């Protein structure tokens, strides 16, 4: 069960994201993250175990 601190992590991206907690409060657990994994493909990469 992907702790809570890494679903946390699109909390670092919610500042860049709209720049409100609020906004990103009214998101779900299973969404959250989501920003993490939607993240990543801004890095563009791919290569994750």
């Amino acid at each position: 069960h992907m702790t809570p601190q890494d679903h946390e992590k699109a909390a670092l991206i919610m500042q860049v994201l709209q720049l409100t907690a609020d906004q990103i409060a009214m998101l779900p657990p299973e969404q959250r993250q989501s920003i993490l994994i939607l993240k990543e493909q801004i890095q563009k990469s791919t290569g994750a175990p």
